[PDB]
């Protein structure tokens, strides 16, 4: 029952400061405009201790699945190899990327009848909100 309120099909509804994130992260003036533009479904599911991250967008399509405290290898949308940490604290879900010696932390919480992502790198925050489909 970890992550109850977290399952669902949520879809992107606003987005702050997207584009200066993903400058931060190295992504490419012709990505980010791309990137930019999708309005992605989020599915979150679990069967029993892995919860699955599904992202359906006209950009790229993606899917995790993870333990959480158990590091994984994650693919990004914008095609970076990373090393990935999942973990809840406190109820927010908090996901570490590590790569090329550079780290960022997506933040997921649950907020009234919103799913409020906020991806960090550096002194940049983008916030992401989604609402129930
Ligand atoms: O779409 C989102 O709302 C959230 C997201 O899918 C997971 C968290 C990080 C930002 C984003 C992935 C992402 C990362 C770099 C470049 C383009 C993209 Cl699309």
């Amino acid at each position: 029952h970890m992550c109850d309120a977290f399952v669902g099909t949520w879809k992107l509804v606003s987005s702050e400061n997207f584009d200066d994130y993903m400058k931060e992260v190295g992504v490419g003036f012709a990505t980010r405009k791309v990137a930019g533009m999708a309005k992605p479904n989020m599915i979150i599911s679990v069967n029993g201790d892995v919860i699955t991250i599904k992202s359906e967008s006209t950009f790229k399509n993606t899917e995790i699945s993870f333990i959480l405290g158990q590091e994984f290898d994650e693919v990004t949308a914008d095609d970076r190899k990373v090393k990935s940490t999942i973990t809840l604290d406190g109820g927010v879900l908090v996901h570490v990327q590590k790569w090329d010696g550079k780290s960022t932390t997506i933040k997921r919480k649950r907020e009234d009848d919103k799913l409020v992502v906020e991806c960090v790198m550096k002194g940049v925050t983008s916030t992401r909100v989604y609402e129930r489909a």
